[PDB]
């Protein structure tokens, strides 16, 4: 029902449990990956991606949305091996994940088969497996709202309307993006709650956060540990502020933690400074007793990881 | 001993025969064919790369050097699968083909890790194999030298200086950006005389592309079919112009023919409206034919396609 998983039976959407919505497995370049190799460790991958899930599953995690896309090296195949070493339920999802220009074989072409590759990840099956897309992820940053970005985007709202599945974002908190995004999905007849705009804990400006919630989208405080975007007691104190105002029934939270991640921006060793204590547990070590001890209930709690993730998957 | 080829043990530069010193098997961006494998039929394409290389051979091609580097989708399994079902000297090459950006991967890392890269096909092979990369690609277009650009030209420098194979390039006929990368290469120490400047067959210019060869690089006249850049009887009086100007020493003629292309740009379909008679054998078809009926004799066609890529290669 519902909700497509990465081998295993589709459940209800109510039986999602506690979820993490913005948790990568591995992140890669494709074309660099497909032409160097050597520059990887396919067992390192593998230890890390099933020991940070486990210890996940050990704090009472149940489900985790992986929005790794084209872009960034969605692996289906990967995406089971953990499963089965995990016992996990993984939701995969499609869609394209760009700042700028699309790959040269989208030249020339409609928006409409960028729509058909979504579709097809939705309905037949991601990569020829079987295992089908429950969401779709859309990116935008410094550079805006580009012809290409814009193109994935409505692109998105048709695989949405066609096949009644959410969509995730990636955003630019500074930049308006998140809005943006917001405003062109519900022009082309996007239900608000059923999009994610994210990345907006990077930031303090709590106005801005405030009305893409009341346009009517679940908002991403979703990247606890990665302090060089914003420290982690500045996202402590802007997510309270949030609850305090009402806002739990649109906030969503997560690590955006990259048990491997490619980019030479984000390499192991410039882990302490950037991003010390970043992992997909940060939350329960830090933030949740934090809010615990400071006025907020489990029933709150209970709103932004168990019943938030269940209207935005239904 | 000095050519690598796939498959095929290695041969003296003194042995590679006739050549097409630019044709590609197929093309395609690494990311959408790893996300969306039902986009393609890998029996079709490898049927397209065989039934062109055998009329090629048919007609007297010994070697074919093919540029297909990251972005364009280098699959070394599927050239010794073609050369196999041929006999065909086939060179491959390393590099990196981007107009603008480089995918994250490459955020801050360094000119040399990126010639490190390329030094790793060339010394130990491509991607997992024994088959070596004779050549290092480069690129640049209408967005001209960018900062990306700049920084895979000197990875290119540092890779050629060290492994002594040469630089096969790709510009834009209509903005120096032929000029520039012979510029930037040879002030940063690589022979002149081991650079061919790509596609400079795409403009009318004659002063531009003596330019080039003045400065003692070989003159890429390498895109014989593609009307939609300059039709074949507009190549022809180029091509023959620089012959009767003495320019041979310079000159080397090729096709850039897909077998098989995934820009939506390049449709199967609009061949006969902007690439009518394109094919891996044009040049024996009209060129050939045309510059003997004009004039220009054996040896000056076997100082093209013999001599020159021999020289190239030495
Ligand atoms: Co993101
Ligand atoms: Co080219
Ligand atoms: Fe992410
Ligand atoms: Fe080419």
């Amino acid at each position: 029902m519902r909700i497509p998983l990465v081998g295993k039976d589709s459940i209800e959407s109510k039986d999602i449990g506690f979820t993490l919505i913005h948790e990568h497995l591995r992140v890669f370049s494709e074309a660099v990956r497909q032409q160097w190799p050597h520059l990887y460790n396919e067992d390192e991958e593998f230890r890390n991606a099933v020991n940070e899930v486990k210890r996940a599953m050990q704090f009472g995690v149940k489900t985790i949305v992986d929005p790794t896309v084209m872009g960034l090296g969605r692996d289906i195949r990967f995406m089971e091996k953990v499963v089965k070493a995990t016992g996990i339920n993984l939701v995969a999802g499609t869609g394209i994940y760009i700042y700028i220009d699309l790959p040269f074989y989208f030249l020339n072409r409609s928006i409409d088969e960028i729509a058909d590759l979504f579709i097809h990840d939705i309905k037949e099956g991601i990569q020829g497996t079987l295992n089908k897309a429950g969401f779709v992820k859309i990116a935008a940053d410094e550079p805006g709202i580009t012809k290409d970005v814009e193109k994935v985007i409505r692109a998105a709202a048709i695989a949405n309307k066609e096949t009644k599945v959410p969509i995730i974002t990636h955003s630019n908190a500074h930049n308006n993006t998140g809005l943006e995004q917001q405003r062109i999905l519900t022009e082309e007849g996007v239900d608000p709650g059923k999009i994610l705009i994210g990345h907006l804990g990077d930031t303090d400006n709590i106005d801005y956060i405030k009305k893409i919630a009341d346009k009517g989208s679940f908002i991403g405080l979703d990247r606890y540990g990665l302090d060089l975007f914003l420290p982690v007691d500045k996202r402590n104190e802007t997510t309270l502020r949030l609850i305090k105002d009402g806002y739990s029934d649109k906030i969503m939270i997560s690590h955006d933690y990259c048990c491997t991640i490619d980019w030479g921006t984000a390499k192991p060793e410039y882990k302490p400074k950037l991003a010390p204590r970043w992992s997909i547990t940060l939350i329960f070590e830090d933030t949740i007793p934090f809010l615990k001890r400071n006025g907020v209930n489990e029933e709150v709690i209970a709103t932004i990881f168990k019943e938030n993730p269940k209207k935005f998957f239904s």
